């Protein structure tokens, strides 16, 4: 397995590190023929080469079966050209791949519920997978403008654009719960009937998963009130954008949340956490985000849901036993992976 | 101070009389001068006219300075011909006040923070008031459509539009913490920007009120993380749609809640619970919602905000010493009410 590791800007290198020592690891135990290659990228890359995403960098994402993506940004880069930005790179990369869905995970492991803002009898269970269309809807939507005295956006969607983060769903429910919940404002637009009706039509492939349809406001109360009862989410834009950071609160921390972006290209496995940059290189980062997104990346780019259930597992229990110092503890980036190693056999 | 009183159906005549019986109260108490008359709405308005809003109805909220309304539907109703159905006499009600504003307040009363789905810690204190938008945005944007493979709707906002549900916010932020946040996508939509733009533009005639701009998404994750340090929210139909229902799960209890609809003509007051009909007759059922929509409406229509308050620490306590059967308590409407009426002294 060929996997572009783009390890950023600020903590990037020491939490992407961590990640890789966990892989090395299990491809020891597994032989998975793991092959990995560090491109330059972020302000690293503004730094030596002038742009954030250098062309060897897009050559090795082409080439590469997977990115695991460290952290990019930082102060230093902010007063810049944007079409030199490190934010700007990350955007083009997405591009360069298609990259249309957007996959936001949000679980409270087991003797963490105590960092959720909600109840612990309600946070228990919390394992749900918000899966956001990217490329569409009014955050892309023409006709838009503005003028002195109105303004206009468009929420518009073609069938091939839901049904193609539909699939990914799917997919991507058959390797967790089996079921999938489509939410939209059918009732009211014309467009969430049109997204209800697609992803009903697309289901019919999908016999072994479960579809249920939900309405973006009734959805908003649920997240709150029962996050427990759902698997898989799917939705527009707008709608998977709120959700998903509504979603992103309930356990607790920023900082143990990874991500991905799936499409026609090769996927992109980031922490969603930012650069730290007042902190790279004292160690104490906590690598969780990151293990995470390896974790992620033998699900998504992979199949290998087993192993990735298996590190998952092992960051659980190296929560508990070795807390980061941002959950309270004192265990270092380094502390914190020996850890999670330690249960990873 | 007129009132029309429509009581509605199932629950409606209970809960209205409750509320009506802290307003007498108080109005021998304090002089106000309260006049009202009852008039057929809903239900009880197809069966005895043939229409759920009736003439002489529509005649009495028209010279009223405002409505207490109770509760209507039931399925005896929800298979009839659409234009003649409950629901929609309650939408044409709104037609004829050009009511463009829907305030929906959740706080979380001293010592029910056990209900909350969220932590005590964090559910205590919460009071706020989303201010949404009623007639514009996406709900009624055009152009919308539908076809074989797509399917577009417009979320479009005049100046005139954020205007006027703007002061309503700041009006109604004067008579409680004077903080309004307003909410937006405005860095990403031009709606947003507009929006954004107008509000700020309107705030200058209220030197007395804090503004504050939050996006949409980011306000989610308030909501859920520090909801007591909000006071006014006002945002548009979509947005404040979502952001309400989010809002009214904090409490832990939909039958404590009120609302109310504000705009040119005569304001409507009335709890947000359905009507209950397997309830009705039994006694039992829970005025909080009414009580507090009659509170409301001395708040809003006539400013009588020192008694609102004091109507409202009524219930509170009422609450807790007499908690309705819905609270495990076991106390019914006139148990309750008793209660209320004790402490409004």
């Amino acid at each position: 397995m060929k996997v572009a590791v783009l390890p950023g800007d600020g903590i990037g290198p020491e939490v992407t590190e961590a990640a890789l020592k966990v892989l090395r690891a299990l491809d020891e135990a597994e032989g998975l023929g793991l092959a990995y290659e560090v491109f330059p990228f972020g302000g690293a890359a503004i730094d030596a080469f002038g742009e954030p995403f250098p062309e060897p960098t897009r050559k090795g994402v082409e080439e590469a079966e997977a990115v695991l993506l460290g952290s990019v940004g930082g102060p230093k880069w902010d007063g810049l050209p944007r079409k030199i930005r490190p934010e700007t790179g990350l955007l083009s990369l997405r591009k360069s791949q298609d990259l249309f869905a957007n996959l936001r995970p949000a679980k409270v492991f087991p003797g963490l519920e105590r960092l959720s803002p909600l109840k612990e009898e309600i946070a228990r269970g919390v394992d749900v997978l918000i899966v956001r269309e990217l490329t569409g809807g009014i955050y892309f939507g023409e006709p838009r403008g503005m003028s002195e005295a109105e303004a206009w956006n468009t929420e518009r969607y073609s069938k091939p654009e839901v049904e193609r983060v539909a699939r990914v769903a799917f997919e991507g429910a058959r390797k967790r719960r089996k079921h999938v919940v489509s939410v939209d404002k059918a009732n009211v637009l014309e467009v969430g009937e049109f997204w209800r009706k697609t992803v009903e039509e697309v289901g019919r492939g999908y016999p072994d998963v479960a579809l249920e349809h939900q309405y973006v406001d009734a959805m908003a109360m649920h997240l709150v009130r029962s996050p427990a009862r759902f698997d898989v989410v799917v939705t527009g834009n707008i709608f998977g954008d709120i959700l998903s950071d509504l979603a992103s609160v309930l356990p607790g921390s920023l900082g143990l949340l990874p991500s991905a972006s799936l499409g026609r290209g090769t996927p992109v496995f980031e922490p969603v956490h930012g650069s730290a940059p007042d902190i790279a290189g004292k160690g104490i980062a906590n690598p969780t985000a990151a293990i995470l997104s390896a974790a992620m990346m033998l699900e998504h780019a992979f199949g290998l849901v087993e192993l990735a259930r298996k590190v998952e597992d092992a960051v659980a229990k190296a929560l508990l036993e070795t807390p980061p110092p941002d959950l309270g503890g004192s265990a270092g980036t380094e502390a914190f992976t020996a850890t999670v190693l330690r249960h990873l056999a």
